[PDB]
């Protein structure tokens, strides 16, 4: 096919002839065999400056046809009735798409689902972003993308599987948290409701665990969503111990020299049981003790000893006051 001057149709706009022809595999007086044509169309493909390339032959001359990569010229965000258009400017910039680079109609799919992906990224679950294009003159194009927002979901209703002791609904009872939230706080992104939900997930805990249970495990909060990606389906796995009454308490560690004191706040009745709460309650007890006696940042913390043989705790609970300040 032995090639001679090889034109360039006028794809070139925003590309160099220059930079265009090195990356030609087929010098010009080269031999150009068919397969060849090919890899030139390939390659220049490549370089991914441009949605079309043809290459063409003729009397000996190589016509390169060209369709450059368009570039944009506005991104127009029209609906997003709730994310600030510098958010969304942010999220297409770091996606790749700025507002001067080129285009590729081929990713427009991905565009929208990457947004699409954005509103999953805030609440927004379900919903729709609309691409769309606008030829404009200087090879330039505009780019609205259209917001059908969405409705945002609501956790509508908590199960709880693994209870026995307790009737699957006297655990729930007390719990602070609704398939909807109050006079706009700062949920943001629902965090009143995972505050909430935390709120809840802690007092069936501190349930159980005032009542005996020791070893009572939140195995995993397994939440899910309707298929109509509706609202939100929580559901907390329990693994619910067995009884413990207490064997004693042992109050370990620096004392402040009113163990005498600290000590006998640590008594029992041994017919007693288990009991997270009243643990707590000690812990303070002594906090304020040390603290009175200056010491504003004594450490304290206490771990149960689970005797399963005789179904029995010891309480090993340890105190190191703080630092004596002293002015």
């Amino acid at each position: 096919g032995f090639v001679v001057k090889d034109i360039h149709f006028e794809g070139l706009q925003r590309v160099a002839v220059g930079a265009a022809l090195l990356s030609m595999p087929v010098r010009t007086g080269d031999t150009v065999n068919d397969e060849d044509i090919s890899n030139t169309i390939r390659a220049l493909f490549a370089t991914g400056n441009f949605e079309d390339v043809r290459v063409l032959r003729d009397g000996d001359t190589l016509l390169v046809q060209v369709k450059e990569r368009p570039t944009i010229a506005s991104i127009t965000f029209s609906g997003n009735k709730s994310v600030k258009d510098d958010m969304l400017k942010q999220n297409l910039e770091a996606s790749g798409v700025r507002v001067g680079e080129s285009l590729d109609r081929t990713t427009i799919a991905d565009i929208e689902k990457g947004l699409e992906d954005f509103y999953y990224s805030v609440g927004k679950y379900s919903a729709s972003v609309k691409a769309v294009v606008t030829p404009l003159p200087r090879n330039r194009v505009d780019l609205k993308l259209v917001f059908q927002e969405g409705v945002s979901a609501e956790i509508q209703q908590i199960n709880i599987v693994g209870n026995h002791a307790f009737t699957t609904d006297e655990l729930i009872s007390h719990f602070q948290l609704r398939d909807e939230v109050p006079w706009w706080n700062v949920v943001g992104d629902r965090k009143y409701q995972k505050q909430k939900l935390a709120g809840d997930l802690e007092t069936l805990r501190s349930y159980y665990l005032d009542r005996g249970y020791a070893r009572f495990n939140i195995d995993s909060t397994q939440v899910s969503l309707t298929p109509d990606k509706k609202g939100i389906y929580v559901t907390v796995n329990i693994t619910e111990g067995d009884q413990y009454k207490l064997s004693g308490v042992e109050v370990s560690g620096n004392l402040a020299g009113h163990s005498a004191e600290i000590e006998q706040l640590t008594k029992i009745e041994p017919g007693e049981l288990y009991n997270g709460t009243k643990v707590t309650k000690m812990e303070d007890d002594i906090k304020k003790l040390l603290g009175r006696y200056g010491y504003a940042y004594p450490r304290v913390q206490s771990m149960p000893e689970i005797n399963d043989a005789d179904k029995t705790v010891k309480l090993r609970v340890n105190v190191d006051a703080g630092n004596r300040f002293y002015v």
